[PDB]
């Protein structure tokens, strides 16, 4: 209903977590959009947005979000509130951990979206990330490769935070 979650996935991990986010919110509040099938105009239809993306190939956007990314100057995000979550691997890719959500947040915030859902960095071991902005991660950082035991917990906490900063 009122929250549009647009995700991309290469091997399926970011899709399974978008299903949990959806269940945690309610089940009719958020509708999911796999961005291999979305047009950039679909983002226009929501005032509260959640963007989901893994980082692939040392700091790049997942292939479907990369296709869409080059069209994001064509939508105005003023007046919208946006949260971000990504899946990635902090030991394997210690210098590029979660880069994809910092790249997508830079863009959408330049186009006037206001970022909500900032997440602390404690509990992670990484060298560098593009998602680090204003002292925190720009959104929920999950790691299914090395901290899958922590995912359900982190989603429950972040969704409770977002119902506050989204105003549900
Ligand atoms: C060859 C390869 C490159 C990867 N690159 C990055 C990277 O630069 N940063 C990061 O945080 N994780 C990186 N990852 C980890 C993936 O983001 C991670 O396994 C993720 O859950 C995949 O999600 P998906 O199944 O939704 O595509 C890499 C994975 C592979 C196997």
């Amino acid at each position: 209903k009122k929250i549009g979650l647009f995700y991309g996935t290469q091997t399926g991990k970011t899709e399974s977590v978008a299903e949990i986010i959806r269940d945690e919110f309610g089940n009719d509040v958020v509708t999911l959009h796999d961005v291999s099938q979305a047009e950039v105009t679909d983002l226009n239809d929501y005032q509260y947005l959640i963007i989901g993306c893994p980082t692939w190939n040392i700091g790049e956007l997942q292939s479907d979000w990369e296709g869409l990314y080059s069209e994001l100057d064509d939508v105005d995000f003023n007046g919208k509130l946006v949260a971000y979550f990504g899946t990635g691997d902090q030991i394997g890719y210690a210098d590029n951990f979660q880069d994809a959500i910092g790249i997508l947040e830079e863009k959408i915030s330049q186009r006037g979206g206001k970022t909500v859902g900032y997440w602390s960095t404690d509990g992670y071991d990484f060298n560098d990330s593009k998602a680090l902005r204003n002292g925190k991660f720009v959104g929920l950082a999950l790691d299914e490769d090395n901290q899958s035991d922590l995912t359900d917990d982190r989603i429950k906490s972040w969704v409770a935070q977002l119902k506050s900063e989204f105003g549900l």
